[PDB]
């Protein structure tokens, strides 16, 4: 065919999805026509979607919320790691606390989420496995030494798991946003290392997301997408 | 908002868009609804779509090729330099005429359509400037001194235009893919024969019309933050730093 | 000012140098003219050497292990975080606890070492934080979730902390090793390195030639990870 | 195992560009090391320290007169740094075609020029060091240089390409990548400073050293941090 390829529903699990960047991503994905769940903490996804209760740290709780997807809707098909934390601090001021628990939910979190998906993915020869990092993971944005390595780590494990599995049709790839609006880091001056001197929207990142998880981006794997207006450009 | 956004028509030139990669891209586009024009060297336009003759070397042609389209179907809005060509050679045996011919047309060829599209992309506070590269600009490929040269320069001139044009909504991004399967037969790839499986974690060729949907997404209204980017089309080839 | 520039003694500490890699680093930070302490878990380090005792998963060994430091050679000027594990599997097979333990000698590991070093780097306005990553953190080497995570987790950190305090003369960047004695398929040179190439590598960053040097990824890899 | 440093081994060092500027600093840097360095100029006469020939990176004919003259002065050159390179920055809409191709052919073709010169007689005694001189900009894209950006963005492409070729044979090709070296900006640059010369001559240095046989394909970034991204 010439055209975009015949859509496939899919069975699509968003992590951290009860609201801002994650909300937007599992609306836009329902209305791509996915089967969509996302995760909470407990207080609840808003009506139009699915939710389940699972906090990333937690082994036992993210194999609990994938039974309650694949009793619903299906074998996750389509993770979209999304949950995370910020513990900003300068370098001698960061505690070994703030380190680890900005480690264990970005990074750690999001393996036990792929780790789980991988599964169902192998046997069924399909796989999308989305990490939602970051600008800072190679820009590194200062006071975050626990934020950039968590979001370049995740960039290390999704080719690690590409390299393995992208012959049995499990991909995993990285969409790494800049400035998202979900002001004070815009009064702080973050605007002059935008080139596009906006901030992003949330729809935006969606929109990389759903490009992922389409029919278009099959032979795409160990990729960062960057979502941040050319704010990353370097090496 | 929720949603996919709104759809815009968008006035397309591709180069190269008779045959291979460049015909998909053309295809792919018109699906979707753009006003599609590509460019050609005598075959004419394939299918319903507009055609006007131009070498990618020659500043003139362009510039021909520019005022034909923009009194077609408005001024470029997206434009995908796809034109490109292979001149392979050991380091010692790469003579100056292979090496330039090379970057001639896909370094230099890229920058005449750029450079000719940006001043109305500057007026109308739009712009797409889709350059096709390779994964041997940043894996380098043997062989292939001119070949990853050009394709690795186009990542720094999507860069440096887009760090310039960024604000005005003109941006440069770049599709490199892998090994592609553009046969017209059912004849073996000469590629995979020599080994190319062997360092692509996919364990199979791409096909044009995933590279088409990759510049498919950069045309879409999904891609309006998204600057100086390099998409690798590559079943993960090209990973690496 | 033309040659090379006057050399000045740096107080060292190369954590994990009891043995490998780390060994040779330390050897050749001290026949260079340093001060070189390293850090090991009991085995003692080379008589030649100035050694204390730190696992760096623990931090209140971690900060015992930098005050004996301090009080032998002075404030550490140049951290070398090579102590590092490994704990291959395919990611069906890979479990949560060997996921943690690698992240947390790799990388939490070379950040305590780091935020500890910084204390007295910050103040005296030189700092050299030399992290050992490795060829996978960005090539991303299969069966390696858990170390490719870890080993891409010091480039963010390092550029991360050198957007802070570079201004401060205080750099951090990273040497990705490839395959080192202590495959070729995808190494150009067609061969494996030597810990005495890392250690030449280390050298150079722990000179007086790269002070304009921060948040850079040194590949001492033989090309094996050449891409994007 | 040596543990100290490696024994020095003096080579034969070619410095495109190297009568004044960054290449002029690379020059007696390596020649401070124990190497014997030649120089190319374009007729104003190299400085009174260094053996200078006449070449200009545009010619393949002089480029192949130069390293002639280069191997019966010192033998054939071991280690070639091309560090020759123009500026002629434009916004893109005022960006013509003789001022993009100028710069393509003294900074990328005049690279390659001297790269495959230099490669065969490399190949045969199984040691070669080709180090080009990039730029911040190739991967971090400074405005108004669609030529200079795509330039020394094509360096990386081409040592790369270079190096998985003839690494096995103990020949490399590497990118030393400055920032703004002094021969608002600094907002760009973590360490609020420009670079010298001589760091950048330093790192030149390490790439021809025996320090640095393992490594191919590198971009070894002097700019203080400011090219950090992806
Ligand atoms: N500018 C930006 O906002 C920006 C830029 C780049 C990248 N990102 C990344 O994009 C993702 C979301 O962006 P955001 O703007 O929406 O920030 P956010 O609002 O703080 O997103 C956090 C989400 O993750 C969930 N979550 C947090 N910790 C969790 C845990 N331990 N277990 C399970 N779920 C947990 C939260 O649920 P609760 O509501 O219950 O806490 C919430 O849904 C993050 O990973 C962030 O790092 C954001
Ligand atoms: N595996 C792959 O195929 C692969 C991988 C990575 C990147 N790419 C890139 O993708 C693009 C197209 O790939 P392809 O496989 O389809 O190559 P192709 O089949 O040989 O066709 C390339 C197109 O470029 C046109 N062209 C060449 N030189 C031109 C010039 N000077 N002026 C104008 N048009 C010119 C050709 O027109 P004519 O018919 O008149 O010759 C043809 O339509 C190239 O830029 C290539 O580098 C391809
Ligand atoms: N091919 C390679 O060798 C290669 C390639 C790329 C990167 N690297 C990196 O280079 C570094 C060293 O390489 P290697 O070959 O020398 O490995 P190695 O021979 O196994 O030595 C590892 C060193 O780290 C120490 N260590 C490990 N965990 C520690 C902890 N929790 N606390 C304190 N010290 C700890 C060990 O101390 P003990 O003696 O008590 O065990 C030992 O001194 C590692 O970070 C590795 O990832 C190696
Ligand atoms: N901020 C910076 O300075 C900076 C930053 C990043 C990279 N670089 C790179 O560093 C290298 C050194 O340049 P520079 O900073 O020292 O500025 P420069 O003073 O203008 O040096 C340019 C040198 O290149 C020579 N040259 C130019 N075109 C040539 C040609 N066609 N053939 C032969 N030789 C030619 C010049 O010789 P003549 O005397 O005859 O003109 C001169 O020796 C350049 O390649 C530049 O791109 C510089």
């Amino acid at each position: 065919t010439a055209g975009r390829p015949a859509f496939v529903s899919r069975s699509v699990l968003v992590t951290g999805g009860n609201r801002g960047i994650g909300l937007a991503i599992a609306r836009r994905l329902a209305a791509d026509g996915h089967k969509v769940a996302v995760t909470h903490r407990g207080s609840g996804a808003p009506d139009d979607l699915f939710g389940v209760q699972c906090d990333v740290t937690d082994s036992a709780a993210v194999d609990r919320a994938f039974k309650e997807v694949e009793e619903h809707q299906g074998p996750v098909e389509v993770l979209v790691a999304n949950a995370g934390i910020s513990k900003d601090a300068f370098l001698m001021r960061m505690t070994e606390e703030r380190f680890e628990e900005v480690i264990n939910t970005n990074l750690t979190g999001a393996f036990r989420c792929a780790q789980r998906a991988s599964r169902t993915m192998q046997r069924k020869r399909f796989g999308r496995i989305i990490f939602i990092g970051s600008v800072s993971g190679m820009w590194g944005i200062g006071n975050q030494a626990n934020y950039a390595a968590a979001k370049a780590g995740l960039i290390g494990m999704a080719r690690s798991i590409s390299r393995e599995l992208a012959k049995a049709g499990v991909t995993a790839n990285v969409v790494a946003p800049g400035y998202i609006d979900t002001d004070e880091r815009i009064q702080a001056g973050a605007l002059d290392f935008i080139p596009a001197k906006r901030v992003g929207t949330a729809e935006e990142v969606a929109g990389a997301v759903s490009f992922l998880a389409s029919e278009d981006a099959s032979y795409i794997a160990g990729a960062v997408i960057p979502v941040d207006g050319g704010m990353g450009m370097g090496h």
